[PDB]
């Protein structure tokens, strides 16, 4: 079918106001439009999440606080720190609207998958995977990934969450840590001192969800080839062991070379092969954005990935558009890896893969109501 | 005889409004106050920099552009992007006031050194070393470090600028890249892709300023002892060859273990050891802050350093105060290094030191 593209001019404008990534939404969309990729997609206007929809994960008390702060702006409300607001997650005007819009956008995309409208639905402004039920975290206030998965859960019994952001998707993993309906897989930088500090290979979920959480700790400097070897290896084992019926894929672009966080050393081509491998499963796939703080590079990456979804090859020259001047000095779509070492010892990587393969041996495929 | 401490309730309050580091000024000050360190210091209220004083480095067109944005906002002004305003340096109300306040505080501190008022003057909310003469850069809109050096030049023949921030102090180095009367030494993370991307060991300044710029490219995971070995080794040769008459020291705390940038693996003790070595010279020293994005750790670091300057030993236990709850889970002054590898191979490090020693044979 034709992939669904969650978009409206109001939605993009709303997302443009996110304090940590100002104007990133417009840069991403305008580049995608400049390559005319929206013409080959089914543009679907996002619905704003209702209170009840957001409440599927978040507590009423926290949501009401976000609502209060959203009006009164950045006063120093006595309870804001308790709800994770502050440095990482600024308590400014309109944050409840931003939450409701992004959350609802991911829910809308999920509903498109359910209603069989498409096999792939895209919400590049989604993918905020840190927020807890009662606490903002990691640059955002709501966990739209969880809300998307919870929506898909209405129809799908086995859901695979794949998180390729530079950071560990702790919020999503924690949300489903005790259940086996949702398997979380996160490839991320894992290093003492690095946010959020969780997600070692030994972290496998708890209770009845034990072994239904997969973590792949990776060090600085990893490039396309080695990343894909790890990803395909893990994903092949996961697919075989878990047999998912629907996929939610987070594609945070803070792994891409040039990102100020300067950790991984990836290009969108590498992420693209991971995406390709997931696509050929031909399952309902919910595509999400996430981190990405080299704004022009993030637009580069997600535009390319959009092209991969459409099975189209894009021209190297960045076409003229609103933000053309931000693509200097070369004004091309390709991204060149930085000249720095890959700190990943192959035998450590292999040991990690071995642990994971062993963990997945414990994974069964049971139907609703088993035994 | 007693160190000058640049402070006023209004100054700290204004610095709290900096977008990239909210509340950090109050956290630093309240912890210093909680240790009663301000009682052993001479509290000097900072004066606001005038357009003339800021003009000693920054162009009038840029300065007037800041004031326009500061009195209005980001009305998508077409020239803002050219003046460095944007992602790193947001164009909001009050940015001119912020710049004038911090610049004027570094100038006030420098003026204290001149008036024989002290041998150490401190401006923790200063140390913003990236901004160009006509362009905002690196989380701030003004180069207060440069403005401080220029003020000291009204008295001292030779100024040594030591930059121990995680990032290359490119704004300062570039401002004095052609001159021999100001020498810049910067220890920083140097790795392709890491801001600002400059400051290799081969970069030594230009023209008459050749060899009067020192850069020490360091990799991730460096801890206290190795760092001080490098810093002492460099500053030993520098002091012996350049013979400074005044020192401007930038102590950005983004090198400290626990910083979200997660690059270096330092504790305030290692930095303090570098600071003691500089204070040993007994020259007029201008203390500056800078980076530091683990806000509690930054307060921890600069409170400790304030104690080093006063020659005092602080209690291990964080005393109760306004931000006490932010000091968990251990509530202690000391910071523990992260269990990360040091990526600095000793051969490359020693080769860098030789290269620097070689360059320092031309300075006389
Ligand atoms: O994309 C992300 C990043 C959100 C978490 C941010 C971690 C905290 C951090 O990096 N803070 C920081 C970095 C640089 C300067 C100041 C603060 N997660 O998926
Ligand atoms: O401390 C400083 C300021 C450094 C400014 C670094 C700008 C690049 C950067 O780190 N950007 C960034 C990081 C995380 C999230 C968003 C942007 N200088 O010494
Ligand atoms: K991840
Ligand atoms: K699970
Ligand atoms: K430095
Ligand atoms: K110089
Ligand atoms: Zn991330
Ligand atoms: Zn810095």
């Amino acid at each position: 079918l034709v992939p669904v593209y969650i978009y409206s001019p109001e939605y993009v404008s709303m997302c443009d106001s996110l304090a940590k990534i100002p104007k990133r939404a417009s840069m991403v969309h305008s580049l995608i439009e400049a390559y005319a990729l929206h013409k080959q997609m089914r543009i679907v206007k996002p619905k704003v999440a209702s209170m009840e929809e957001m409440a599927t994960f978040h507590t009423d008390a926290y949501l009401q606080h976000l609502q209060k702060v959203s009006q009164e702006g950045d006063d120093d409300h006595p309870d804001s720190i308790e709800y994770g607001l502050g440095y990482d997650c600024p308590a400014t005007e309109g944050i409840f609207d931003y939450a409701a819009a992004i959350g609802g956008a991911t829910i809308t995309a999920a509903q498109c998958l359910i209603d069989g409208m498409c096999k792939v639905a895209i919400n590049w402004s989604g993918g905020w995977h840190h927020a807890k039920k009662d606490e903002a975290s990691g640059f955002f206030y709501l966990n739209d990934a969880v809300l998307g998965i919870l929506r898909l859960r209405r129809k799908f019994e086995r859901i695979l969450y794949v998180d390729l952001d530079l950071h560990h998707g702790d919020g999503v993993e924690d949300a489903f840590s005790f259940t086996s309906k949702v398997m979380t897989v996160s490839l991320h930088k894992f290093s003492p001192g690095f946010f959020p500090g969780t997600g070692d290979v030994s972290d496998v979920g708890l209770g009845k969800g034990r072994y239904y959480s997969v973590n792949v700790p990776i060090q600085d400097g990893i490039q396309d080839e080695k990343y894909y070897q790890i990803c395909e290896s893990v994903l092949k084992e996961v697919y075989q062991a878990f047999n998912p019926k629907a996929v939610v894929l987070q594609l945070g672009a803070d792994t891409i070379a040039g990102d100020p966080m300067c950790s991984f050393n990836m290009t969108p081509v590498g992420i693209g092969k991971c995406l390709k491998y997931i696509l050929q499963w031909q399952l309902a796939t919910l595509i999400l954005g996430g981190g990405g703080y080299n704004l022009a590079n993030t637009a580069r990456c997600w535009t390319y990935l959009t092209g991969v979804i459409l099975g189209k090859t894009l021209s190297s020259e960045i076409p003229d558009h609103e933000f053309f001047t931000a693509y200097g000095p070369d004004y091309v779509l390709e991204i060149t890896p930085s000249c720095r070492p890959d700190r990943n010892e192959p035998h450590r990587i292999q040991q990690i893969l071995n642990y994971i393969k062993g963990n997945l041996k414990h994974v069964v495929i049971e139907g609703r109501g088993s035994h």
